[PDB]
């Protein structure tokens, strides 16, 4: 092998000596393969979404999904290039995730937002606080990365959140 | 005149014999008929729908409208390239078409979505079953554009089925 | 008056010896102008709210709607504006008399429902369309054909906006008790 | 109403508490109010500004309120998202501004930069100060944000002062 | 010669008679010949403006003088399709021309735009009074046409006409 | 029935009364779509790895060119699966399913070097193209000509991809022992 | 030599032996030899057409060359995909094309059209007879991009049909 | 006045004395009629042409009408940078070119282009004496722009040579 | 027969006498072969090569092919309009050219490129004789012409000398 | 003079005082120097890299190049905003850096590129202690300018610790 | 010889064999070239300078008029450096020996005005100007006509500059002392 899952080996070009790097790599390893597994699902949940909004949501879960694949594009690099290897397959992303997934059956749009919403939602706080942790390291090219994978996520977060807001143009005289 | 509806030629320069074109020409005569008429349809809903979804729809029935118009375009130059004279008046469209056609009123969206969708279905077996008979008689430029035809519509009739689903965001508390 | 601390003062209207308009017939169209950007960068105030807060099933589709009102609104008060100041006036510029002299009504600081929101936007799309054909017809008949032509040109967009929101409204969706 | 006026609520989809958002909130709120002033001043300066680099300037102001109203675009959007409700009448913006504006009278040119340098150099000193409590309360996205914005409202900022220095190609022989 | 200089046939396609075509055709011929005279002051000013501010003078005035030659192409154009001759030649041009045109001496920049905004203050004029015998001849789309040159030709002349207002950054302690 | 709380089972398949396809005959296309899907997304998902980490004398033209290589599979998979769903079936989504019903060969999570993680590359591609292959057949035979023409466009791609891996490993090059 | 000319290895990364890929090279290798003679003799029209309708066909001409040589390329990388030589010199080309080529002398217009012609008509009838070798094979992606070559080559040979049929707008009175 | 018609200064920013430059200016001047003319009435062409290849004519003319403006322009532009005074009126091109110009006239497409290629014939062989001329004089920049210059004029006179040509598609039949 | 290969009738349009044009185009025309078997030469490589570098040399010789394929282009369009005839058929470019082409074998890549360099360096000392002989001629449309291929031509062979170098990343340990 | 070198007056428009603005002027100024060495060392890289994997390299360097010079546009700019004097010659530059610079001599690509990588790590541990330099004079437009120029260059370095790794597609075979 | 560590030495020429282009020829060019890209980045280097400090009231035209001359700057350095490497020659590359081998005036670190700034700029276009003119018959004389016809290229550029500064520093403007 050239390298071993696991290593970590930091970089001379980027002069981070392997112990400060290992600390990145680990959090973004772990946001690595979370947010894998949100692609996946945003990609699911574009691929089935059904009914009366549902080409503005498959419009937007493909967006999303293509957002989250840069950001995990964005990570896995990094830890690359901070002598780590990132989490590649698919049964190891999903193993190293935290987040919760759904089985393969198909739920109802309100369903399957409200659980891409709580994924979201566990990427941004851990987000958060690796971005901190980058910074308390000294490594502000992690942690502006971070920021701007972040802000890319909570917008995405934050759009699902008014998907499933409590209004409607709909009236039952419509009905 | 130059040549008299519903004569077929061949055509020299693709070297096919106006027995094998005529075969070809007569499919792909009543396809553009039909192809017309959902064009024409689709605009009318496009020009007409109301509510709450109305703007995706708007922009998605103006779309589908130009994809049939394209395929429509397709169909009669390659009728006219095999020695055929496509159907072209608006009249005479209707009169060849085989799918049926709303009447001058405008029906609520479902129900206009549902007539589409009726449409779509024709044209999409038709297709299928003209796409074999060009690669049976050899024509297998035709039979290659039926199917990059086929596949923009089978999208387009797939995009209705889905917007007619029982399924949506809205919820009685919303109401 | 070669003492004033103004270039200009705020209501005067010099017409323009580049565009040969006196200042009379520009005063007329400098006052229907300056009437019509008050309202429509009011206008574009609340599309901007209602674009930031639209919430629910469809909101998407309306933030982009409404976002793409506003810049379209923006860009008729921009051409009004201009035409204001190249007329000789001065355009209604903070937002305190932006607000002061439009006569349309604003949306107090809450946030309604997309209905509510969407119906009070349609209320000022109409005062502003019925105004602007007074104020196309007003400048024709000063034969000031530029701003004619101009008005008209906005005229369409906001018309158009305007209908899209009636659509919104209207008591159609393909949504079924079914999927309910 | 479906939201009152200075209530925040947070944000369930970015986990964050209405306690925190409602501090980022405030800052907000009092930074959009400012920088629609701003905007509605440099376009007031991009209409009127007259002499010999008169299109020069209009150019640059226009594509400063650009700017202007993009930043007033993303601090209103972020005000939503965690809760709020960002201030939008246009004398709800003037009352909450705590910068100077300009009566309804024309200066001249150096006086009117004069003017916008002063609301610039008091957002900027404000956009600091927020940055920095968004970073304290781990706001990471509130303050990679506001940093965004900063770096191009310096940048005009910078702009104007330049125009306004003591320099220029035109020499008394010219006259 | 296939048609000769002063002619006019109307127009079988666009159903304008010869008397009705004509009265539009001599008020279009007119425009054209100022409108040409216009566009060569503009390109020698374009050409030889120099000092502080010529550059942005120099592509302002170059664009000007592109309005000018396609308001000049769609008059001339709108001649021909009425069935008229447009004037061609630059003497002819410069002879059925109603505005001065300065000598070939070159004027310093304030005297030069003096002259063009002279030439245009005339040519909107003028086409104010032809956009009004279009409308009532019922020829709306020529009316139309003028229309949209004009707002183009009057933010030109508004343009000129601010850069010779009195204003500037400039101060005395600058020099 | 009319109380389960999934709108669709995994492994059902509906067939489409919108393409005029029965769930008999939808069911032979979804079952090889979805094999295919899965191997595909395994593709897309070792071809980002070796993007990620390939290293040495040509690693920039191949990261870009493994980056392209993703992409490409990447759609195919998205077309693949929206096929599936079209014709009311349920395409796998998870990355352990896509894994799990994978009949290719994945790596390990170490890394190897270049020569080693491409031609396990172009074993996974043979295998896709193989199975591609049969699949137009099927889609052909079945008169669904819309999958048919579908998995061939797709099948061109990979196919280029596959054809570009073989001569990165082809034995010839321009470095000669004197340049060492 | 790396390979010989003639020979054919198949791909192990296509999973196409070689047995399976000679025959389609055979086909494709033909077909090269006879596009690109087309090629080389619609640049030579391209080049030489002059007369009323030339600039038309000048344009039409380069860019059925262009659509030539971009079959041609495709071919030829199918073949050395396939493990094969495409045929690459002029005079190799030129030895393996069936299809009739000019002399170097240059004919008018409607004979080195009707000489376009019958190469495009002998290009087709090959290439549907290839299409369905490479099917029957199983070689589907052979069998795709050759229909996609065919389609654009049909449209070329249609267009040159129609540049040579019975029709004009000009008239005895005309001339 | 700040330039005198005749004068030429030289530039010191070239290094280019007024001798030296003169000569270039003179010729530069030259051409710079013969092109404006030749601008005029390949507009007037432009938009007198009829019949039964006019389209493609007005576009090919209106090409090569701006053809001769962008020479024009770069012409005048090197005369002014040369310390020159570019011809700038019409009355003045027209008087200071040595072509022939037709009269208000319109003629047949055929005579019309005659005139035109005699323009042409007549600006190309002075160009290429000025391009010697510049060379000898050491100006490179002069002769590299006339000789960019040229090829595009080169070109537009054989379209015109060639749309002159005695073939065409059309034939007796189709008449 | 409209013309006949190796004529030379000048052109009128370009006030090129056929004894001053002969002598170009025999120039060019020898020229033309050259580059066409260049071009064949460079999709040869193209086509074939495999290898540790050969994406990036695909990518290359392609570009080199389109660069040489629009020099042959100008080349055999400036034949034409001085009044030749382009040498067109494959054939016959090959038994024209003079540079040397490769047998049907495929030779690896070092040999490749160093037998295009040997063609590059005998078609770019050829051209730089013909510029001068344009030149001379007063051609210098032509010469112009001849000298932007030249430098398309000489960048290509430098980036081949460069492939060709006695370096690389490569070592032993990476073996 | 306007200004003298090494003087710090801080900004007005940005309200930053010269004590503040002097801190991060001086770090500026540092990095700009080093930068531009960057700059200049890797387009000598770039103007000469041959051998094997040269086109790629050249590119990539040449891209490289281009990212420095924009981070160093950046930091001279925000260090005239500052009131700060950029150095600005090229003997001052080279002067004021730290980093080591190759002598005039041409040396292998590895050799060329690990001194590049060697200038890159000390900027990027530069950059990072200015980001934080920035960050706590409270200076935020400045610390996000400088990490977003971090995390490029931080690509670049990462990039040539890629190319000099000791993998490769070469055998011993293929040599 | 075989031994040295340095690919090549700084000063030696080389010629092509892929260009024909012996190294008796190419030095001569080499030299000329060599010359010129010197003093076009040290034109580079203060055109920087002049676009970063401009302040006042043409500032912001000044600045991209002197953001795209340092870019135009740039390029010719570009292709002047890669045609001396082309030839065999080695392009002069660090900041110091750019500024050593370069014969024009350069700025000391003060900041001057406006006025003073372009005016020493004016000065290194002219130079430039004339040696360019002067190496483009050097190269037409060597048959080199690849060389000369860049070298017209890069001169029609730098003339284009060199006139505009000259035009912004003419003795015009609109300003009045009315204005004043
Ligand atoms: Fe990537
Ligand atoms: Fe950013
Ligand atoms: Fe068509
Ligand atoms: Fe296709
Ligand atoms: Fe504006
Ligand atoms: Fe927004
Ligand atoms: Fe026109
Ligand atoms: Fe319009
Ligand atoms: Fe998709
Ligand atoms: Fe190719
Ligand atoms: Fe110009
Ligand atoms: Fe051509
Ligand atoms: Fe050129
Ligand atoms: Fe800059
Ligand atoms: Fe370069
Ligand atoms: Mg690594
Ligand atoms: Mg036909
Ligand atoms: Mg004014
Ligand atoms: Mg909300
Ligand atoms: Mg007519
Ligand atoms: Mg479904
Ligand atoms: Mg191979
Ligand atoms: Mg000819
Ligand atoms: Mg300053
Ligand atoms: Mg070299
Ligand atoms: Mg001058
Ligand atoms: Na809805
Ligand atoms: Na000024
Ligand atoms: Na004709
Ligand atoms: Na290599």
């Amino acid at each position: 092998a050239r390298a071993t899952a696991g290593e970590v080996e930091g970089s001379d070009a980027l002069r981070m000596d392997a112990d400060r790097a290992e600390q990145c790599v680990d959090a973004l390893n772990a946001d690595l393969a979370n947010v894998y597994v949100l692609y996946h699902q945003l990609k699911k949940h574009h691929w089935n979404v059904e009914g009366a909004e549902f080409r503005d949501l498959h419009l937007f879960l493909g967006e999303a999904a293509e957002t989250a694949e840069e950001v995990a594009d964005e990570l896995a690099e990094r830890v690359q290039a901070l002598g780590g290897v990132p989490h590649a397959s698919p049964e190891t992303l999903q193993a190293e995730a935290s987040v919760d997934v759904e089985d393969e059956d198909v739920y109802d749009i309100r369903t399957s937002l409200a659980n891409d919403m709580a994924i979201y939602g566990d990427i941004i706080e851990a987000t958060r606080e690796h971005t901190e942790l980058a910074e308390n390291l000294g490594d502000h090219a992690t942690a502006h990365m971070l920021r701007e994978g972040l802000i890319e996520l909570e917008d995405d977060a934050h759009h699902i959140e008014h998907y499933l807001e409590d209004d409607t143009l709909v009236t039952q005289g419509a009905l």
